[PDB]
């Protein structure tokens, strides 16, 4: 009954920026891990970035650490992904995903999953 509401995707030129947002509801714990994985068609999903809602601990994949910033608004149970300096390689469906525990979050297996947001980076 946890629901993840995703927004902010689109189709943008390389070098440009986007901001994704994800809001969680229906959960029963005050702090938890939330962020994004991404998937290219026909390939396995991979972690992008997370933060603990209600806190300040972040993690980024190597491929995005210089360019993407994740933040949280605890009162809105919302996280944001500021995506700057977009690369052609960044094209994927971006899935908001949640787990109560960040070490579990990274595994994906037990997470709650959003429907996903297409991000297309164009030349």
């Amino acid at each position: 009954q946890v629901k993840l509401e995703e927004s902010g995707g689109g189709s943008v030129q390389a070098g440009g920026s986007l901001r994704l947002s994800c809001a969680a509801s229906g959960h029963t714990y005050s702090t938890y891990c939330m962020g994004w994985f991404r998937q290219v068609p026909g390939k396995e999903r991979e972690g992008v970035a997370r933060i603990n809602v209600g806190g300040s601990s972040t993690w980024y994949a190597d491929s995005v650490r210089d360019r993407f910033t994740i933040s949280q608004d605890n009162a809105k149970n919302t996280v944001y992904l500021q995506m700057n300096s977009l690369k052609l390689e960044d094209t994927a469906i971006y899935y908001c995903t949640l787990h109560r525990f960040c070490n579990t979050w990274s595994l994906g297996t037990l997470n709650v999953w959003g429907q996903g947001t297409q991000v297309t980076v164009s030349s």
